[PDB]
């Protein structure tokens, strides 16, 4: 038979979901199934050479590209095409330009590009290989080096009603694949698809400023029990608004009773609904008594009217967030909102206004960062808006490495009319430092009491943290924001410092947290926090002497020495013992004051008697023991930890009066 080879490789395991419904769908064409032989995906990282080789007689070699594949992948395509003239080279993907334009002057050994949802456009070029391409919708077809742009795409109705490749057995292969490597993967689970909303810099499913669709009821609940019966631990839904539709508590409560019925999911990732309601609420604390939950999703991109503007997107107002995190933090469900620096129009000033808000508005454990991508077929992408907002990019390699030809890349936006690229700098570090500093909570007890008590505003506390410790470079505190200065400069001007290893490709970086544990993906804020922990003493030594430059000497104000004392304690340290526990004496209940009660100078001792931390509690730290102190205090670099970490959990101590 006509052999299909599939290629769509991902750095960390995920199950090759696109080759299974690509596959399973063009197979209800009885010519297809029985004229073509498709081959086990092509997933897992492999040296380039190796993976053109693995590729033997192949009829039809289908692509899956995305920003973290596609060099590799049309660098695959070009030694296959040198060996097999007649193979048919499709990509597809959200990394295949909606204008293709020279796409084929630089990759002329591709054919055939498939633009959005695939299903329709595979299937019909299947079929039209075997017939006696420019007629196949959904498809752009290389003629010469010019790209022939076919009909407009065919999308799946309304209701989808489609084979599934788990329940037809397709995934099995890559599912044993993974378990014979000893790796652990993820399954990717679709829902629905699209997203109704307009984010300009987002190209969610290729599929945003559109009509949701369903899959089909009972496709989705016999899926769910293939998940449990296979003991599939880690599921990854791909929806882009979890909660948006009214089956989605269904859903929820379905994947709760699977995992009490089979032990199966394990964790779900899931992005929840942009406006979160109570469905959202409902899914969050059905998941969190399940122990399913990976954090309930109340992002913004950004906080100022202006930018919300300019990518097209509306928010939940402050105070409703505000209600929101009351409302979670009361049921001690977790919630994270993700920021995106550099986005049209945000200024310096209005990226750590932003930042100070959400504090102020209760989100003191989880924000979340990221640089802004050009992706090929976001709205954002046009010559048009990046003119209009001056966005000035560099290319950056996502992983450090060979030739550039195999090195992914993709545009970091790092400039715009609004922020200078000094001013990207300062208020990445800037971030930083509220992530390891504040979610890590070296400093939020101390930043919530001067807030509540002194009138030190949230952003004011770490604008001032940055601007006086940036000045003395032999501090604890200082170092840091001067090596992140250095390090998001060379970020800059050098392409090869790559996105995903960035700590890990500094000598001196890596070298700091090597006694801590070997991570290839050891986070700028893991760093941070690590470096504080390494020189602990000294650095709320050099605390004190900022907090005089704002007024407040502790040796002169007895309440500030007692919640600087509770602040240093609360720290999960390295020779913390389960069995011992920790315990001190304080002038203030501290623990009932940041859970929200009122300050009352009640002498108490506080008795820290954890066992284990995470998010399951499956952490245990061990006294003396650096590589499972790490664990306990940080968990993961990958995914994100901060669910049941860095600090006791006074809440639950011993406080006695005394
Ligand atoms: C799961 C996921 C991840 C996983 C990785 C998954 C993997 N390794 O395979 C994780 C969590 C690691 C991840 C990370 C990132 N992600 Co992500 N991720 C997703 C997500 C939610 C699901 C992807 C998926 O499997 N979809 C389901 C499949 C079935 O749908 P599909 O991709 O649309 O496939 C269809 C069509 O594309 C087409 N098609 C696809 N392949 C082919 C091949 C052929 C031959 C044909 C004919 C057709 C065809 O047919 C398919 C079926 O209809 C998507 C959003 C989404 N819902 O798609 C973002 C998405 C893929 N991620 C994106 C981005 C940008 C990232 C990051 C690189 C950056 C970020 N998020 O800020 C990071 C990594 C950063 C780092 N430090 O490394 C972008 C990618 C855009 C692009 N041009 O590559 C997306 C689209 C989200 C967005 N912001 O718009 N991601
Ligand atoms: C899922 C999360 O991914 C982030 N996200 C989505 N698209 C981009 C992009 N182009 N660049 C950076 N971050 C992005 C947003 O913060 C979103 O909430
Ligand atoms: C998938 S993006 C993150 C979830 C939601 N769509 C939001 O933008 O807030
Ligand atoms: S960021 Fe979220 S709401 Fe905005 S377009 Fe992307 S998926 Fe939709
Ligand atoms: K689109």
């Amino acid at each position: 038979g006509r052999k299909v080879y599939f290629v769509g490789l991902n750095e960390y395991p995920f199950l090759p979901l696109v080759a299974g419904l690509l596959r399973t769908y063009a197979e209800q064409d009885e010519r297809i199934a029985a004229a073509y032989d498709f081959q086990e995906p092509v997933f897992l990282v492999a040296p380039v050479q190796e993976m053109a080789d693995g590729i033997v007689e192949p009829d039809v070699l289908a692509l899956s590209c995305y920003v973290w594949n596609f060099r590799r992948q049309m660098k695959v395509a070009k030694l296959v095409k040198e060996r097999y003239p007649n193979v048919l080279v499709v990509a597809g993907g959200p990394h295949v330009p909606d204008r293709p334009g020279n796409f084929f002057e630089k990759h002329p050994y591709v054919d055939v590009l498939a633009h959005g949802e695939g299903e329709v456009a595979f299937r019909e070029l299947l079929a039209t290989r075997l017939s006696d391409y420019t007629a196949v919708p959904g498809v752009s077809v290389r003629r010469g080096t010019e790209a022939v742009v076919g009909p407009k795409a065919k999308r799946l109705p309304r209701l989808i009603d489609t084979p599934s490749p788990y329940l037809l057995g397709v995934m099995d292969g890559a599912v044993a694949t993974c378990r014979e490597r000893g790796l652990r993967f993820y399954a990717l689970w679709e829902t629905n698809r699209g997203c109704p909303y307009s984010c300009s810099f987002c190209d969610w499913g290729s599929a945003t400023m559109s009509t949701l669709r369903k899959f089909e009821d009972e496709r989705l609940q016999d899926e769910i029990e293939w998940f449990a019966r296979h003991d599939v631990e880690d599921l990854f839904i791909c929806d882009a608004n979890f909660g948006i539709m009214p089956r989605d508590l269904e859903i929820a409560h379905a994947l709760a009773e699977a995992r009490g019925e089979l032990g199966a999911p394990r964790q779900v990732r899931v992005n929840f609904a942009k406006n979160s309601n109570d469905r959202v609420f409902d899914i969050s604390k059905t998941w969190h008594d399940a122990d399913l939950l990976m954090g309930t999703t109340l992002s913004m991109q950004s906080t100022d009217m202006d930018v919300l503007e300019a990518i097209d997107r509306k928010n939940i107002g402050l105070d409703n967030y505000r209600k929101l995190q009351q409302r979670y933090a009361a049921e001690n469900i977790h919630t994270y909102t993700e920021l995106i620096l550099g986005l049209p129009m945000e200024t310096a000033r209005s990226f750590r206004d932003g930042i100070g808000s959400l504090l102020e508005a209760g989100n003191h454990e989880d924000l979340r960062v990221y640089e802004l991508g050009i992706l090929p077929n976001a709205p954002l992408n046009t010559p048009e808006k990046i003119e209009q907002y001056g966005l000035r990019t560099v290319p950056k390699r996502m992983y450090v490495e060979t030739p550039d030809d195999e090195a992914e890349t993709f545009e970091m936006v790092m400039e715009t009319n609004a922020m200078p690229r000094d001013a990207w700098v300062e208020s990445f570090s800037f971030i930083q430092a509220v992530q390891f500093l504040h979610n890590g909570c070296y400093t939020r007890y101390l930043s919530i009491f001067l807030r509540q008590e002194h009138g030190i505003g949230y952003t004011r506390f770490y604008e001032g943290l940055q601007d006086y410790f940036t000045g003395r470079p032999d501090t604890v505190l200082g170092a840091l924001y001067l090596r992140m200065r250095s390090l998001y400069h060379d970020y800059i001007d050098m392409p090869a410092l790559p996105l995903a290893n960035l700590v890990a490709s500094q000598p001196d970086m890596a070298a700091d947290l090597a006694p801590y544990g070997r991570r290839r993906g050891w986070t700028i804020d893991n760093w941070g926090w690590l470096r504080i922990a390494t020189d602990f003493d000294r650095f709320h030594t050099e605390l004190r002497e900022y907090l005089a430059t704002l007024g407040l000497d502790p040796a002169g104000d007895a309440r500030l020495e007692d919640v600087l004392r509770f602040q240093q304690d609360v720290m999960l340290r390295p020779d913390y013992s389960p069995e011992l526990g920790k315990s001190a004496e304080y002038a203030h209940d501290w623990p009932g004051y940041f859970a929200g009660g009122l300050l009352r100078p009640r002498r108490v001792r506080v008795a820290y008697g954890d066992q284990s931390f995470g998010a399951n509690g499956r952490y245990r730290p061990v006294p003396g023991d650096l590589k499972a102190f790490t664990m306990a205090a940080i968990g993961t670099s990958y995914p994100v930890s901060r669910m049941g970490h860095f600090c006791h959990r006074f809440e639950s101590a011993e406080v006695t009066s005394l």
